[PDB]
């Protein structure tokens, strides 16, 4: 029942979820990255980092989309990066990601954004991989409902 | 737009505002030392306690309610206990402190929270005697929208 | 070859030890009881305290020494309050406790670490009766090095 | 007086120094990059990006050698990044900078620390710039102690 319409409180909020310094350093480092290759053929590239990202912390084995849920959760909140709801579809999956991390230059935010969803992909799929998926098996983008709100699509 | 209908987002905001270790043991100290005396006969003297806090952390002087407000919240911010937000009535103040902490163990909770709301009536005499305000004029508890919502008066 | 020569370093590590707001006022509420009561008398209440935390993070079953240490040792990390080192005599064990948590304001620090002194007892007891140790048994200071050094003794 | 011959204290600590997640992909993206590209030709450009990062937070006017050691300790305190202090020779300036972030995959690790060292560079240009000092003048290395301490010398 704790909203955050009083804009201190959501302030706060985003400011302890990205610590000083070294976000900073990245989003330099990622913003001076695209500007001085390009948007599309940086796509796969970030993707392939993702997928290291993963091979550093696997999940246990699941047996059901609910207690992978719960797993994601976990790991998510470690990384206090946000959090991810599943939903199920007549043949293919759902990710609802909320609370996405947003930087603090305004002008930039845009295409930080961008840039940041492309590795969550990577990270995903490798994750799905745990329980057996197939390698060619990826997942894309389908729409951004805002700046700190994305949903994506899994199908074989 | 961030709401937090989903309880892990909750959950996860309410353990980083409270971390573990230290605040169980200030909650088992507190609780214990209620049981012992009472709530009310300990009403007064946890009071001074909280004078005490504000004797370490002075605010500069300000010469708007607005500036005051900005000043509380900075500090609340940096205490990581929520957020207060500052009204005006022809005659009296009124704080309205949100997201208020809330311990682990539900058994206890609304014991604590009262407990709680006593010492805060204590440090925020002082900062109002900030601005030149007399040692007699004091604050009281008026009503509790929640077990995370409270509301401050300051009259003569 | 990371030495703390340079203040500012040990100035950093103890701030960060510590994190600010909650310290101060566990601090002040227990140099209050503790002046309003006597060192002594309150050394028993205290220990209680103590063993009501160790029923909130119970460790998992140990077989050897090391094992046991390397819980504790684990669970004091996820505390931020320093380490411990276990050494074995032919009929009584002793505990080394290291980087011991230091008050900001130095008059009453030395007060302070007495009363930390005594919640560890109570604390270490519990956890020492997790492989069914009984009630019968009890753990006493024997010497302290200097403000940030203790050593327990623990005999049947 | 407080040491860190045990290994775990250390860890802790080290630990501590960079938080989960947000290190690991930034190891990962400046790895990455300079596999792809090469040590050398990665030198120049890195150290542009650490200017950058100089723009973002200004330091406030200093008359003297140990202000600016005092204002450069603090701003690097609140990065959390270790600390560094200033030593005045016949004709030049050293900057010894002491607990050195450590990645931890090990055999990375040296790569690692070589790219961390360029940043500092331009980091530390920029700052000794905020006595007006202009832009021609640069800091170069001279030698390294180990994977967790080093010495830049500034000369005219």
């Amino acid at each position: 029942t704790t909203t955050l319409e009083n804009p201190a409180l959501l302030g706060w909020f985003r400011g302890q979820q990205t610590p000083e310094g070294w976000f900073d350093l990245l989003a330099l480092i990622v913003d001076g990255m695209v500007r001085n290759v390009g948007e599309l053929e940086s796509q796969p590239f970030l993707r392939q980092m993702g997928i290291a990202l993963a091979d550093q912390y696997p999940l246990p084995a699941s047996e059901t989309v609910g207690e992978l849920e719960a797993n994601i959760n976990a790991q998510l909140a470690r990384f206090g990066w946000g959090c991810v709801e599943i939903d199920t579809s007549d043949t293919d999956l759902t990710l609802r990601h909320q609370a996405l991390p947003v930087s603090r230059v305004e002008d930039q935010q845009s295409r930080w954004c961008h840039a940041f969803c492309a590795i969550l992909e990577g990270l995903y799929v490798r994750w799905m991989q745990g329980q057996g998926g197939k390698s060619h098996v990826t997942v894309s983008r389908e729409r951004l409902f805002s700046l700190s709100d994305v949903q994506f699509r899994y199908h074989n």
